Order: structure tokens, then C-alpha cells, then sequence
């Protein structure tokens, strides 16, 4: 038995624009687009993805990451199929007039700069901005955050959020689930901000 607060919640799910990248080139002039579409000071939603398999005593390499930068367009920039690390995406991530948001975020600034020598500059987690436009402490995860402003829950068949994500290519549901935590960060934030 289990009270209301408890109750399955409808599942947040990204129905915009999926802008699909596996190749380096074509992600660096992707990342310009972003760019050229943003002024400083601008936020997008962050989060990455990796496989469940390590590699020589580490867990494998980010294979993905994902950029979501309005309400209805999210890049699924597919690294782990690309042969080098694409230098738009590099510049978009370490360029500080671009905050990325995110929860966790820290974790993979450290996993990027440890993966590709990338360093993240201006990413915000969101625990720490809730915690301020809320006024109140809690340990935040993604999905409580999402249940508490938005009423829904972040789709969770761990077959699919601990799938291969370095495999190509992203299935449709891979496509779906790693969007949506982009989404997540920028809408979470975007209703944050406007609190006064
Ligand atoms: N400050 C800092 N934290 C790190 C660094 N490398 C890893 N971490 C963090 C990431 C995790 O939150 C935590 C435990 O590491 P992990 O094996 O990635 O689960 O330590 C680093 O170089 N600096
Ligand atoms: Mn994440
Ligand atoms: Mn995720």
C-alpha cells in the first residue's frame, strides 16, 4: 500500500525536433549552428551518456552527448561513432558565455575532462538552483526535480537507460530517453529562472 505522493505520475517525454549526429565534421557545424542562435549569457540543457562496459579498469567513454536548446530542438551528438572529437562541440563546451544545465553535471564535467581533456566551463546544477529559487535543502535527482515542477517522471526501463549507447545506431528509444534529459535540464531551468 502506498500514499497519492507515490502515485505513477504521466512519463516526460520530448516531442520536438531530434537533430541525430555521428559524424565529427558534421557535429562542429552543428555546434556553430547553436551558436549562432544563442547570446551570451543563454542556457541549454546538458547530459551525457555512456555504456554500462569499462575499458582497462575505467568505465567506457562518454558515447554520447546531448545539447537541448529550446523547447522544440535537441542534438544527439553520437561521439562514440565519430573518429575524432569534434571541435565545434569542444568550443560550445568550454566556451563560458554558454551555461549548460544539468544535475550531476560536476560528475561529467570530471568524466569529460578524464574521457577527452574537454573542460566544461559554465555548467549550473540544478540541485544547487533549485535549492535557492525553492527556498529549501533537498538532495535533488533529475526525476524528483521533474515530479516537483513539472508533475510527470522520467521514462525509466533500465534496459534502456543502461543499453549500449556506443552503439550505432541510437535506436528510436535510445533516441527518445537521452533527449528528454537534455530537455529536462532546460525547461527545469528555464521555469527556475523565471521565479521572483
Ligand atoms: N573534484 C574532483 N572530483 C572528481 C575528479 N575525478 C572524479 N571526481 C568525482 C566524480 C564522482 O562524483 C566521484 C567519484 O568518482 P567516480 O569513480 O567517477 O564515481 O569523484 C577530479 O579530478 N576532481
Ligand atoms: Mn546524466
Ligand atoms: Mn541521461
Amino acid at each position: 500500500h502506498h500514499s497519492v505522493f507515490e502515485d505513477d505520475l504521466p512519463f516526460l517525454e520530448f516531442t520536438g525536433s531530434i537533430v541525430y549526429s555521428y559524424d565529427a565534421s558534421d557535429c562542429s557545424f552543428l555546434s556553430e549552428d547553436i551558436s549562432m542562435s544563442l547570446s551570451d549569457g543563454d542556457v541549454v540543457g546538458f547530459d551525457m551518456e555512456w555504456p554500462p562496459l569499462y575499458n582497462r579498469g575505467k568505465l567506457g567513454k562518454v558515447a554520447l552527448i546531448q545539447l537541448c536548446v529550446s523547447e522544440s530542438k535537441c542534438y544527439l551528438f553520437h561521439v562514440s561513432s565519430m573518429s575524432v572529437f569534434p571541435q565545434g562541440l569542444k568550443m560550445l563546451l568550454e566556451n563560458k558565455a554558454v551555461k549548460k544545465a544539468g544535475v550531476g553535471i560536476e560528475g561529467d564535467q570530471w568524466k569529460l575532462l578524464r574521457d577527452f581533456d574537454i573542460k566544461l566551463k559554465n555548467f549550473v546544477e540544478l540541485t544547487d538552483v533549485a535549492n535557492k529559487k525553492l527556498k529549501c535543502t533537498e538532495t535533488w535527482s533529475l526525476n524528483s526535480l521533474v515530479k516537483h515542477l513539472l508533475g510527470k517522471q522520467l521514462l525509466k526501463d533500465k534496459s534502456i537507460r543502461c543499453s549500449n549507447w556506443s552503439k550505432f545506431p541510437l535506436t528510436e528509444d535510445q533516441k527518445l530517453y537521452a533527449a528528454t534529459d537534455a530537455y529536462a535540464g532546460f525547461i527545469i531551468y528555464r521555469n527556475l529562472e523565471i521565479l521572483d
